[PDB]
């Protein structure tokens, strides 16, 4: 079970042990660098590493490192590690895992038709694991998107980020978060992978994307996609949050997708009313 909050979740590290080889650029709440982690063993792991900006203040501070306080509670390997924090000297550090590839949206934005739908499946699979161990642990992340899915350099795609576009109706009605609220954001998701990095609704004006979707139209098939990848991403988005998969039962029908491949040459900005 997750607890809702920083010592209890994430190792204090030495920063002795921390090497930075590359500034990013600027985050929320400071810099954002990679680098080298040399772990107690003496291993040494690529990480990626982000600090409070000098002069913070003391929200700031808290906002801050209450990320490490739920990521560290996470340990799966499709939820983005925490390495550990730096906060008995400045600047005050985050230190995750390393991932090459980035967020998944502007990488496949970069390589548009260039994968084979079991590759797309596998980092699907990938996603719907990582979902299933948060629900499972009583978290509901409110913000599944592409751009908070980073990917690694073996094409591993892992949650990170501890949005109209990507909440369900009853989320944007009432504030009603739940599993099933993350279900309909990971069918949006689903949508994202299989449309190569394409923005959700594109740039509808909100009040109609929430009229539509409301009105029962959904996105439409993206090219080549496979029916029952298109049907899942249906079954997702339901009305009734109680008729969505659970994301165990997202995790089976892929992982049969996978098992039977063949499955997926049955193929399926104008939204399709369903």
């Amino acid at each position: 079970t997750f607890v809702d909050p920083v010592h209890e979740f994430a190792k204090e590290l030495d920063a002795t042990n921390i090497s930075i080889d590359k500034v990013v650029g600027a985050g929320e709440f400071g810099e954002v660098c990679s680098g080298r982690l040399k772990l107690p063993s003496k291993k040494e792991i690529s990480v990626a590493i982000k600090t409070l900006k000098v002069g913070y203040t003391e929200k700031q501070r808290r906002d801050f490192l209450g990320e490490a306080s739920i990521m560290g509670q996470f340990d799966h390997p499709n939820i983005i590690r925490l390495e550990g924090v730096v906060t008995k000297s400045k600047p005050v550090m985050i230190v995750t895992e390393y991932m090459e590839n980035g967020s998944l949206d502007s990488f496949l934005r970069k390589h548009d038709a260039q994968f084979t739908v079991i590759q797309l499946v596998g980092m699907l699979r990938g996603i719907a694991s990582g979902m299933k161990y948060l629900s499972d642990m009583g978290y509901v992340h409110r913000d599944l998107a592409a751009r908070n899915i980073l990917i690694n350099s073996n094409l591993v795609c892992k949650v990170s980020d501890f949005p109209i576009r990507w909440t369900s109706p009853e989320a944007i009605a009432y504030r009603k978060f739940t599993s099933a609220s993350d279900v309909w954001s990971y069918g949006i998701v689903l949508w994202e992978v299989m449309s190569y990095g394409e923005r959700p609704y594109w740039e509808m004006s909100n009040q109609d994307v929430i009229k539509a979707v409301d009105e029962g139209y959904r996105l439409p098939p993206p090219m080549d996609c496979p029916a029952a990848l298109y049907q899942l991403m249906l079954d997702c988005w339901q009305k009734d949050r109680n008729n969505r998969p659970k994301f165990e039962q997202i995790v089976s029908i892929l992982d049969k997708l996978i098992r039977n491949p063949g499955s997926l040459k049955i193929i399926t900005s104008n939204l399709l009313l369903d």
